[PDB]
């Protein structure tokens, strides 16, 4: 009973979380990973002052919202190419990776690493996360409030 949790950089609070390698998490299950840093999903607003401080991915994933990729260097395997925040428009599917904003983390770049999951509840999950740089912070809990996302 294991989830591993890939996160990021924050840049002006907001960072990338990937669940499990892959695709797989549905908007509600995202608001709860999200409340489990102490954190929300970030508003456009807040994605687009994240992006001029240097944040980019190369993977969908929510804001409230909207499902998007922030962009900074033009990539034709990232977003087709676009620069910005790219909002997805079509697509049949549901599940996705998350961003996350943590209004307490520093202004700008802070490519420090995650080292806690600090309002996770009680549960019988192995959750770790997983930093960038292969750093790993383990503990037992649950996050899932939704049963059908478990
Ligand atoms: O775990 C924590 C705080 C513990 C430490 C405290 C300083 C920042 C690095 C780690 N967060 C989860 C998501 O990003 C914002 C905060």
């Amino acid at each position: 009973n294991q989830i591993d949790l890939n996160v990021t950089c924050r840049y002006a609070g907001v960072f990338h979380v990937e669940k499990n390698g892959r695709y797989s998490i549905s908007r509600t299950e995202a608001a709860d990973l999200c409340q489990a840093f102490n954190s929300t999903l970030p508003t456009m607003d807040q994605m687009k002052l994240a992006l001029s401080k240097g944040f980019e991915t190369c993977r969908y994933g929510f804001i409230e919202g909207n499902v998007v990729i922030p962009r900074i260097h033009p990539n034709a395997i990232c977003a087709a190419n676009h620069t910005g925040v790219y909002i997805l428009v079509t697509s049949n599917t549901s599940h996705y990776d998350t961003y996350c904003f943590n209004a307490s983390a520093p202004p700008e770049e802070d490519c420090t690493s995650v080292t806690d999951l600090p309002n996770s509840f009680d549960g019988p999950v192995t959750i770790t996360i997983v930093n960038r740089d292969g750093t790993r912070y383990s503990k037992k809990g649950e996050y899932r409030t939704h049963q059908e996302d478990i």
